[PDB]
């Protein structure tokens, strides 16, 4: 079975561009990374960092998730990241997405050892 850290890469990771390049982006993204197969998902984040920085965050600075739990860490840095949304004409299979991008700090879960993301909770 597919790791929850394989999981976060998947579901949020696109270090092959920097920066969403039109709108259709989220569209193409959320097919490509399978994350539309059961079930339209409402939101996700896409992060156009290095692999290695991303992972650094689970050295940053450790916060409180949003759901209380105490394993969340905040980048030290803004990142640029995509924000993909679920438009009123999505209609399972034919999901629809509107793209938004952003540049923000990120918060994620940590897990393991190796200690990396697991989980995406929030940007600020």
């Amino acid at each position: 079975k597919e790791t929850a850290a394989a999981k976060f890469e998947r579901q949020h990771m696109d270090s092959s561009t920097s920066a969403a390049s039109s709108s259709n982006y989220c569209n193409q993204m959320m097919k490509s990374r399978n994350l539309t197969k059961d079930r339209c998902k409402p939101v996700n984040t896409f992060v156009h960092e290095s692999l290695a920085d991303v992972q650094a965050v689970c050295s940053q600075k450790n916060v409180a998730c949003k759901n209380g739990q105490t394993n969340c860490y905040q980048s030290y840095s803004t990142m640029s990241i995509t924000d993909c949304r679920e438009t009123g004409s999505s209609k399972y299979p034919n999901c629809a997405y509107k793209t938004t991008q952003a540049n923000k700090h990120i918060i994620v879960a940590c897990e393991g050892n190796p200690y990396v993301p697991v989980h995406f909770d929030a940007s600020v």
